[PDB]
């Protein structure tokens, strides 16, 4: 048995790129990506994709209309498929039991029930969404309770490890592929059918197979470790400001230890993105349920450090602006949660902006990729109409500003003409570098007259 | 300025090896290692050194030519261009900061002795692990005791070697770290120390920083390393509650090249002279700098390590029917890591103290640890009523449980068939090191009950 | 159709002695051998002076001993000949190690199980009468299974005890119920039925309850927690009565006439004592933590905390009433046993009140009609005792030259003392602190005599 038609439920940052890459690497597999969101599906069927990922357009364009399809017809795409990926979102619950902590599984469950509603025959159902440990067992129980003659649904776990902004490079050359399934003959056979898909472009030695729960736990563990490295160096950065040390020199010296490695040691105003906080919290919430309070409070520190790193930076801005930013114009340079994406989910720029808005600052926000309307949405819930301007270029944001706040490490911000900017800022003029992108320009900036501050450098 | 005469105060683990390697690599540089203890200096000149692989060869290669070991501290200081400070910096066992803060009295003593014995220009390098900003204290002592023409430059040059691999780590280090003042005088001194290391270390691997970055990098490095162990150990507790295997999880985690695959081996808890001592110093320092969030962040590295030992001990007590009073328990393994006989902060000590408090009879075996050092570490007797020091088979004669606390290879190749028949039943085995992976089926078969970190 | 004809009891204490004595009295055709490692205790059992005081015990022992009742230090031989083996050893709270001050010490239980298996052949029934933590029985099962011998068949039963000290013989001869726990295996029921038939000589079958091992162990812990809680509840009301001018005895009557509440165990006191109530609530508390029920743990913890408050409160009232100082003041303590009709002092409130007053430097003269002097000394020792503690031969010697009379145990004789005689020889002003309400109805006479009388639950 061999997978020949693939259906993917969820046309988001995971569903689209992963399916686009599968189609591009397996010309003989038909890959259909489906979603309830019609405007998102329409945009996938357009010259202007709904997300910005470098090289995604070229991949999509190569296979769309041939063996890659984007549709709102969820039902037909399930009936046709040999393999169904579940790739819907799993946000933190904002309500009820576990509000602010537990994963929200309602989209997952709606998938599982639409799958068993539309399925006949043999299908492999593969949970790619990041879910709590034992969640695949939930899907298995829904299927077993709703069996039909000749219906044989197998459940696999297949966690996704791409990072946004490098999704295509990550999907074409993954560090590893992880697949969990039962230890039964049917489970192993289903695992092997999914292996065969990835083996069109990924070496077998890079494909890890385990059971379902080990698989789900590895995904959470991996994200928490990555988040921990950032929070660890961000904590070091606070120690650096207090002692005269420099966090970049410390990160360099530590990273040269091969047992530690040199990746993910770039101090910042705080990690953003849709999954780091929600996945650590999911891990914390699970610990509570399993009577592991010590494990819960150990990983909670990764989130508390990150919140402290953000609130620290907002206070510096206010405290350096003579402890009042009411009615002062402040340029926010960079709103995406990192560079090379238009995605703002949990971006540190949202939290810095809201802290400054609470003080009555007039924000002018520039980002080269994030859409105008998404910034308004993120800073909503008006305060926005009175205090927030979206700028079309960095110079208009800095025009008449008291302070320039770099929140996203876009390459272009290093190259700006800061003499032009200084000339038209109010005096004294501040730059708060939340990303360490202006290292090496500090002396030049100082001569120009800016008071420049950055994470992990004593003032 | 060219460093041609080197003196090093402290002929300990850090002191001699580093200086022996320097002399071996730098043939025309005079290297004199001096120390308070004469008995130790005589052992450094004797056939038996006070052991690291390859060290005996490097010592005898150049001792007497450009490498000397004298008890004559003051003359070594007097004509040396470079003075290494490599003295022990124990934790304070008293006073403010008790048990956490570093005790700088041996460094202070070195600073005052250096300034008394020095004229002209000398570079003074702190190799010891010190709290950040310690170099400021050394400079203060120097500036307060100035005399004409005296010019002492203070650098930081922390060491990173691991015990057991010192010569490999020193002939081929991942990096050499040198911090000094970001002043013209400071850069003179830094370049002179670099030029030393450049005789065998590529310039690419010689990182230079300001003094405080160099001090902090040493602490922060040990803390990241220990944070990794605590992180996987915390994961190992989850693997037990969820039916995952910490070995498979760790393989999956470690294949992310941004995480790396090193220091992900779950254990009963990290020992060694420095991981706990240096995270604790880091924490103490944060408290003093009014960074409580940072402090409680790094405290979790120790709290998790403490919890991993405590919960291992509870597992033993709870599996043995909730009481180990007057039960014989074998401790196989007392050193903090395999293939050495060093016990500092070893996990066995804590596991053994947890079981002595219950009144269990511990029979301890270790192939490399002296039996006088085990006694000392379980003391301050209650030791004599509960602790007899065994070969491993007699440590397991009539025991209820075998507890493996150090990953000795010899523990894999034992005759657990024989051991099981001469143990009380039910016979238990508690593997705190995952050294019995792959043999579990047999053990269950032998009738043994086996429990390990991160499984079941 | 299997008959128990020889019975061994391991542990000749306040449970083993009485229970087997009534067994021998009510079943003349069964031989009951009581054993213990304590040689002075067993010899006391073989004397005209028994090691404990229970009303009616001397009659029952002497009417059976050397007939079918026996006491011996020969532990091994009693086991080999025995069809039924009781384990009645002590399960004190651990004073060391993990769970110090909370968890039950099982060292003596295990030693019994291992001595039994080393001395057993053929068929025997092993019954756990000691109060053990839930699932303790299972542990005995697994020591028996791991040390099997060619024709062994040790069945394991739970059979908690509900006698109260002071009324043990009445309670053993007319128990409200008998509780037996055993396996649902075929021979599980056969072994339960065997032990039933022993009790059915004198207990009606309707009063014998049969369940499984772990429900029976839990029923015993829960029973003591409910009883202790009634005492703590009325004691807390006693504090409210003092503050509001109500009488706790009147309020207890009003409460207790509700038949859903019942009128037993509503006698307010200085505080509950005895070897089992505190150690068993704590055992329940320690079990909740391990089972991840911190809410249940802190609910039952209140029973203990309220008891400790009642005692502290009582001592503080003595000290406050004596002009806030009792250093060098002679104070009479009447009643040292933990309740009346026993010589037993285990966890007696008299110990705690005495230690509170010794901490103040008071000089105490203690009288108790049954507690032997040596025992009092041990209870107060760890001298401070040589300087501060006198053990009196009669109550008037205790009261001679005293500032205060503190009644801690409800012996009937304290109502009958000659308080006029006592008052003439006390230092003035003279106080009585009635921690048992035994002097109710004497308050007016006592006042006219000139005493300042204070009691629990009255303003
Ligand atoms: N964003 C990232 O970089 C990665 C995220 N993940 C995980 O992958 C999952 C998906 O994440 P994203 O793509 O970022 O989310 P997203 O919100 O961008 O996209 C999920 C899509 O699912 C659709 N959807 C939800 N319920 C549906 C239903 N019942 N039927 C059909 N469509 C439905 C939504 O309309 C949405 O377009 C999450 O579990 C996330 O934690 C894992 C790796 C990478
Ligand atoms: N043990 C390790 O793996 C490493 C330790 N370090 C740091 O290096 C330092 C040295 O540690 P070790 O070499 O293990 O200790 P050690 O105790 O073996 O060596 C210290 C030596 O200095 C001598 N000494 C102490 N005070 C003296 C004084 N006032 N005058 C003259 N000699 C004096 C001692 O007698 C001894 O010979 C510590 O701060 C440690 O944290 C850094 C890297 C690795
Ligand atoms: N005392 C009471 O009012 C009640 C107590 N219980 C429970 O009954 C049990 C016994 O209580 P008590 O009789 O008051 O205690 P106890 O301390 O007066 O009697 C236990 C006896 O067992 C002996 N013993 C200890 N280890 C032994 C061993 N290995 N072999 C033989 N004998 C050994 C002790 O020396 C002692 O004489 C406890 O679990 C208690 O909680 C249950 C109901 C009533
Ligand atoms: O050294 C660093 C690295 C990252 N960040 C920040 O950390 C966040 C996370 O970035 P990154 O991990 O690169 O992007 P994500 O898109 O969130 O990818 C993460 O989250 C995905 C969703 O689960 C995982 O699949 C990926 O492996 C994991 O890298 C961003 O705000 C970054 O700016 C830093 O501040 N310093
Ligand atoms: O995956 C792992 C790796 C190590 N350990 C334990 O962690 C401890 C540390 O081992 P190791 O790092 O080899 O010991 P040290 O000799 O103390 O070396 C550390 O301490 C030195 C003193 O500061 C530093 O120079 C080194 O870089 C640092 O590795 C030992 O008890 C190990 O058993 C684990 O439990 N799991
Ligand atoms: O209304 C009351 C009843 C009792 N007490 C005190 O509470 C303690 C316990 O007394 P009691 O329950 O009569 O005696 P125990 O010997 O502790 O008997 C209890 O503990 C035994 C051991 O578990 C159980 O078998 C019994 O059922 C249970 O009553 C004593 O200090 C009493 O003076 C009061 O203060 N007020």
């Amino acid at each position: 048995f061999e997978i020949k038609k693939i259906c993917c439920i969820g046309a988001g940052y995971v569903g689209g790129p992963t399916c686009s890459v599968i189609a591009h690497m397996c010309p003989e597999i038909r890959v259909t990506v489906v979603d309830v969101n019609e405007s998102r599906i329409n945009a996938w069927n357009s010259p202007t994709l709904p997300i910005y990922e470098p090289g995604l357009k070229e991949v999509v364009e190569s296979c769309r209309g041939k063996n890659l399809f984007f549709s709102t017809n969820i039902d037909d795409a399930i009936k046709e498929a040999d393999l169904v990926f579940i790739s819907v979102n799993t946000p933190t619950k904002t309500y009820g039991m576990g509000k602010g902590r537990a994963a929200d599984l309602k989209y997952i469950e709606a998938c599982a029930r639409r799958i068993v509603q539309n399925s006949n025959g043999y299908k492999i159902v593969t949970e790619k969404s990041t879910v709590p440990v034992r969640a695949a067992e939930s899907i298995r129980r829904i299927f077993d309770a709703n069996t039909k003659p000749n219906l044989n649904l197998q459940v696999l776990s297949n966690p996704e490890f791409l990072a946004e902004g490098t999704a295509i490079k990550d999907l074409k050359n993954p560090d590893r592929v992880l697949i969990g399934g039962d230890e039964t003959p049917e489970g192993q056979r289903a695992v092997q059918a999914l292996c065969a898909v990835y083996e069109h472009w990924v070496p077998r030695e890079k494909i890890l197979t385990t059971n379902t729960w080990s698989s789900e736990l590895s995904k959470l563990a991996a994200n928490a470790f990555l988040a921990q490295r950032i929070s660890s160096i961000n904590s070091i950065s606070a120690l650096c400001e207090a002692t005269g040390a420099d966090v970049e020199e410390v990160a360099t010296a530590i990273g040269m230890d091969q047992r530690i490695g040199n990746k993910f040691l770039k101090a910042s105003v705080g990690f953003g993105g849709s999954c780091f906080q929600k996945d650590v919290l999911n891990l914390v919430y699970l610990c509570e349920a399993l009577n592991l309070p010590e494990v819960a409070r150990y990983w909670q520190q990764v989130i508390d450090m990150n919140d402290y790193q953000r609130r620290r930076f907002a206070s510096r801005i206010i405290d350096s602006l003579f402890n009042t930013v009411t009615d002062k114009k402040i340029a926010i340079l960079g709103f995406a949660f990192k560079k090379d994406t238009g995605d703002t989910r949990e971006s540190s720029s949202i939290y810095i902006s809201k802290y400054l808005m609470d003080e009555g600052a007039h924000l002018h926000i520039y980002d080269p990729k994030v859409p105008r309307e998404q910034i308004v949405v993120d800073l909503s819930h008006d305060q926005v109409s009175r205090l927030v301007t979206i700028s079309k270029d960095p110079y208009e944001a800095c025009d008449g500003a008291h302070a320039v706040v770099i929140c996203t490490e876009w390459d272009m911000f290093k190259e700006l003409d800061y003499e032009r900017i200084h000339k038209k800022m109010l005096k004294p003029a501040f730059i708060f570098d939340g990303r360490r992108v202006l290292d090496g320009l500090h002396n030049e900036l100082q001569t120009i007259g800016f008071q420049i501050e950055t994470i992990g450098k004593k003032v």
